[PDB]
């Protein structure tokens, strides 16, 4: 086809998607946009990611080769080691699109040139990677979009020391979608750790722990009805897990300690409670299986009984459903700590702190996802991939422009369709959607449904918010409200937005857990979760504004997995969302690079006889003008050639 669509004949939405689907069909996945990646799920093996392929692109520059992945890495790299300035990857796409993938390409690549026989550097480097089959066990999980689907949002840090070698790397994590362990949509399954767990260990230590190899045997597991998929192959891979354990210093002393509490957690799970007509109370009836969970977290298994039928020197006692919420609340407890502890214990062998160093980040996020029932989880995840795309554009589209003008280089400016910056804010600052979630958790009186009254009544009347209220629409549940995500429309639910907004864990259910004699438990036991998460984003956003910006765009080429296919519509939605044309529009109109002006004076006068400078040293080396423009302070030069050049004499 045509790489880089700056090259396109006739700049049409049509003629892009064209193109696309030409290149994508004969395994084509990689096309520029002028230093932006865009890539298209092969949903199969390509034999391009090959140490070859990556001494192919190493050095080389993006013009000498086939749109590649690679060359993203490369040029970052390289730029690291140049200005000596921390660089970070921002990939985006829908659940499914392939940013996971495209991650670890990226680092694969990063990690290898970055060491070379030095054994000290590519043993970090082994590090560095086995950290990935290690929390996609974890964090991963098989959804109706993605089989792997990554359930957390994650940037992880290359750390390099000025001479370009890989010294270590720090790891951090985005909300975990922990009501997984609990619930899920029928067909789809929990985390991956506890089914491979459940085909991995011997029957040794599955007795010890009280467990039988079969994933039906847990409530929890037993009921979204799926325990097996296609894709991945549980047994197999779990040897892969244990193995990373030890090469990030997990020796079968913590192995076991993990084992425990996913063993606990399953155990948790099949608690049954009968109504204690003894008074009216509640009680334990499957007491072995409340037996095994408080083996397993080593504490008093009438403590623990007793925490899931009272709540508190004076015991109240709670009904069937109080008890079954508390059952959860508890499960869903252990494994966001013990995520969370996971991450950090990596970041212990990982995160080098004596030296300092440039850093390349590399962010990798949820995507956009919307499911048959949408709740708590993906308004934030979503609202996670609305600040994303907010930010390519404060970039992309609309930074780079408004420097033309206040440069003042005659510009016709290319209008970027929604700017969408009002999708965050219709969430975010007192009267956002958050905000007033939280406030409402305040009142002890209001409920889901009052909740779901304020933002109805404080919006619509302002767009991107619906509602069957005031726009009569049956569309709209009772219980629900359209929001219009810059990736189409999403239907939340507000059932249990409230007690999943609080995020609160009775003090009898810690302490019951502190009493723990097992290191490890007691260990993860020593502001609503979503203000909480709105700090992280707005964290996260500041500081990948503090580095060099490397853009990848990964589109979903269909929703069936099916290798070489395109579907159209789907594929056009994409392209349009993302603003992927008012891109290769800017970038024809537009130029190429625009180096500062003192920056040309002390760089290129070898060449010139002898921002003055700059004008000189063009009028002597014959350019036409049609191809630079001089800025009030800084030069621009439209095309890539006519800066090799240049350069390329020095
Ligand atoms: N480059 C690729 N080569 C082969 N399979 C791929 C590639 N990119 C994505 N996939 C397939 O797509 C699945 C989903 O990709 P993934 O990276 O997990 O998506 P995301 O991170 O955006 O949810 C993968 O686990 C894999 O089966
Ligand atoms: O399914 V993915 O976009 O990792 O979330
Ligand atoms: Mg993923």
């Amino acid at each position: 086809g045509v790489p880089d669509f700056v090259l396109l004949n006739q700049i049409t939405e049509n003629a892009f998607i064209e193109n696309l689907t030409m290149r994508h069909k004969s395994d084509n996945i990689y096309t520029y946009i002028g230093d932006v990646v865009i890539s298209t799920n092969p949903f199969k093996n390509l034999n391009i990611y090959k140490e070859s392929d990556i001494k192919a692109y190493n050095g080389r520059y993006k013009y000498e080769m086939p749109p590649h992945m690679y060359a993203l890495a490369n040029d970052a790299y390289r730029s690291m080691r140049q200005s000596q300035e921390n660089q970070c990857v921002i990939i985006s796409g829908e659940s499914g699109a392939g940013k996971t993938e495209a991650s670890k390409k990226i680092m694969q690549f990063l990690t290898f040139v970055s060491s070379n026989q030095s054994p000290n550097g590519e043993r970090i480097s082994k590090m560095l990677l086995d950290s990935n089959p290690l929390l996609e066990a974890f964090g991963n999980a098989k959804t109706l979009r993605n089989d792997n689907s990554s359930r957390f949002g994650k940037y992880m840090e290359m750390q390099f020391n000025a001479v370009g070698s890989p010294i270590g790397g720090k790891i951090t994590n985005y909300l975990l979608e922990k009501s997984r362990v609990v619930g899920r949509t029928q067909g789809e399954r929990s985390f991956h750790i506890f089914y491979q767990m459940l085909k991995g260990l011997s029957q040794s230590k599955l007795d010890e722990l009280g467990l039988t190899p079969n994933a039906p045997a847990y409530e929890y597991l037993k009921k979204s009805g799926c325990f097996d998929v296609s894709t991945i192959d549980d047994s197999g891979e779990f040897k892969i897990i244990v193995k990373a354990m030890e090469t990030l210093g997990l020796k079968e002393s913590d192995q076991n300690s993990i084992w425990r509490i996913l063993a606990a957690i399953l155990h948790i799970g099949n608690i049954t409670f009968a109504e204690a007509a003894e008074q009216t109370t509640v009680k334990v009836s499957d007491t072995k299986s409340l037996a095994a969970a408080a083996s397993c977290l080593k504490t008093d298994q009438q403590s623990l009984s007793i925490a899931l039928c009272y709540r508190s020197v004076i015991s109240v006692p709670m009904d069937c459903n109080q008890a079954a919420y508390s059952r959860d609340a508890l499960a869903k407890a252990l494994y966001e700590r013990l995520f969370n502890w996971l991450v950090s214990k990596i970041n212990t062998i990982i995160n080098c702190t004596t030296e300092k160093g440039p850093v390349i980040g590399i962010l990798d996020i949820y995507g956009f996802e919307v499911f048959q029932n949408n709740s708590f989880e993906q308004l934030n995840i979503n609202f996670c991939n609305e600040k994303l795309q907010q930010l390519f554009i404060e970039l992309t589209l609309k930074s780079e422009q408004e420097e033309y003008v206040r440069e003042g280089i005659e510009w016709k400016n290319i209008e970027y369709f929604n700017n969408k910056p009002i999708c965050e804010l219709i969430e975010k600052k007192p009267i956002g959607l958050i905000s007033l979630l939280d406030e409402a958790c305040l009142i002890a009186k209001s409920t889901d449904q009052t909740f779901l009254d304020s933002i109805c009544k404080q919006f619509e009347k302002n767009p991107h918010l619906q509602s069957y209220v005031v726009s009569k629409d049956r569309s709209i549940g009772d219980t629900c409200f359209r929001l219009k995500h810059y990736a189409g429309d999403v239907t939340y639910d507000v059932r249990g937005f409230l007690d999943k907004n609080k995020d609160t864990l009775f003090g009898d259910l810690i302490s019951s857990m502190q009493s723990s004699s097992d290191p490890l438990v007691q260990g993860l036991f020593p502001e609503t979760a979503g203000s909480q998460f709105r700090n992280a984003m707005n964290a996260l956003i500041t500081t990948l504004l503090a580095c060099s910006p490397h853009y990848v765009r990964c589109i979903k080429s269909n929703d069936n997995k099916q290798a070489g296919v395109i579907d159209e519509d789907r594929v056009r939605h994409q392209v349009r969302y993302l603003g992927l044309l008012e891109n290769v529009r800017v970038r024809r109109a537009g130029f190429a690079g625009r180096i500062e002006y003192t920056r040309f004076y002390n760089r290129y006068k070898m060449l010139c006889k002898k921002k003055q400078a700059t004008e000189l040293i063009l009028q002597q080396h014959n350019i036409d003008k049609e191809e630079i423009r001089m800025g009030k302070t800084k030069v621009f030069i439209r095309n890539p050639t006519t800066l090799f050049y240049f350069e390329e004499k020095r």
